[PDB]
């Protein structure tokens, strides 16, 4: 029943893999979104594991218990894609179910476009549309100044404060689950605790984590190119996608099934059971 | 006199700074191209140092004596740009002469666009332009090729001795003296599997998109157009790097740049080293 954790070496760093279920069972590979962690999948993972699946959810670099990258420029969608590809390499050589949430869904789309034989079904939860289109020089200046900044996390009195922060951000989290999440990504410091994920990732837009290595044009190509059965899952009260954004996705991924669940952006929390059932279908 | 090396820590890695001349003298910062090393600037650096300049040539990560990046995806133009920005932050706070060759010239243009107040003169030796790209969809194929490559573990050839490695350098750049070819190979070889291999990172020889920033030909020209610092475009009169249309494009885009043709091919830092030093000295 309980989550297991193991580390896998990659590129001089360590990837923390969270898993639930029997190691001999068919794999559901789940990719979390920005600032989250593999444990965020727990409410989806438990009913899947109960039905005979092995659920595997890596912490992306800089998140959860995975290594922070010592050189800031190593944080890129390309690095996360290589990380996920390495995780797949470590899993059994059978087509698996691939699920991604938000940034995780963008990553999953790229992985499914590159490794179609490995992907039995693709489930894209709250897929974002890339930014549409100022000068590259001014972009580059902002980026280089950001990379040299040395962002720090605030000091909370205790883990309970951190858990309350997570519940403010995702009101459907139980007190228990908010604490289980917060304790895994806090560390003692300066007489209290602070987040233990890499502070540099909090301005993901400037780091380019909102886009794939080839930019928007690579992303739109990918969406239409996906060869594997796919379901687009959205929260019926999410504000991630405007109506025109939903239409852009529907008109690009014309072969994808589309499902709306009861919840906002954070459907892995808001509608965990419904999402697990969807994956089981 | 002789080259000195000083190491600077950055991002958990080590940057080797090759330098010639007195530490208190005005700086000429030189950026080498792909597969080369800071020592490749020596023939330019000696006459500059003799005229009272401090010449500094960093080894780019994965090259020369700088660290290899243990995660392959770390090799990007942005990483090299951040590395060069870090090196500038380490140098005195006085506008300096920035010189780049080939890929190093591309990197030099980007850093000059970002930190113009730091640059007295920008000297661009054999500046490339990105090719006009096809509008055919190849981005899935490109990412596949890239991911497969990133997980490959290419091995360098094993040469029987350093003299053989030096011969390979001299075949690549015929104007290299036997002596200088040997000095370069000496620095970038190491024992392996019964002979010697290159000591730079084998993954760099490639498909990784290392040669250019994100944007394409059009975006890059906009960068070039924006350059406010005094600039000299330097070309080899027998170089085939730039077609006449590419030379024309650079001239049209950078209307305030001075332009000069030196006697030699692409590898002017070797072919025309004294002439290039002379040009730098007159800026």
């Amino acid at each position: 029943n309980a989550m297991e954790e193991k580390f896998l070496e990659f590129g001089g760093n360590q990837i923390c893999l969270c898993s639930w279920g029997s190691p001999e069972h068919p794999v559901v590979l789940c990719i979390h979104g920005i600032l989250e962690q593999g444990l965020a999948w727990q409410e989806v993972a438990l009913p899947l594991a109960a039905q005979g699946y092995r659920v595997v959810a890596p912490d992306l670099f800089g998140h959860g218990r995975s290594s922070h990258l010592e050189m800031v420029t190593s944080y890129s969608s390309l690095t996360f894609l290589a990380q996920i590809d390495r995780v797949i390499q470590e899993l059994p050589d059978q087509p698996l179910l691939l699920v991604g949430h938000s940034m995780g869904a963008m990553l999953a789309t790229a992985i499914a476009s590159v490794r179609p034989k490995k992907i039995k079904e693709l489930i894209l939860v709250e897929l974002p549309l890339p930014a549409e289109e100022e000068s590259a020089v001014n972009q580059l200046t902002t980026c280089l100044d950001y990379l040299s900044s040395t962002p720090q996390h605030p000091i909370f009195p205790d883990v309970a404060t951190a858990a309350s922060r997570l519940r403010q951000a995702i009101p459907s989290l139980s007190e228990e689950f908010s604490y289980i999440l917060a304790q895994r990504i806090t560390q003692p410091n300066q007489g209290g605790v602070r987040w233990s994920w890499d502070a540099i990732i909090r301005t993901r837009s400037i780091l380019g984590l909102n886009n794939l290595p080839g930019g928007r044009s690579q992303y739109l190509e990918m969406l239409k190119s996906i060869q594997v059965p796919t379901t687009l899952v959205y929260g019926d009260s999410s504000k991630l996608n405007r109506p025109e954004d939903l239409q852009q996705q529907k008109m690009t991924m014309t072969q994808a099934k589309r499902v709306f669940l009861s919840g906002g952006h954070n459907l892995h929390i808001d509608a965990a059971a419904a999402l697990a059932s969807l994956i089981l279908t």
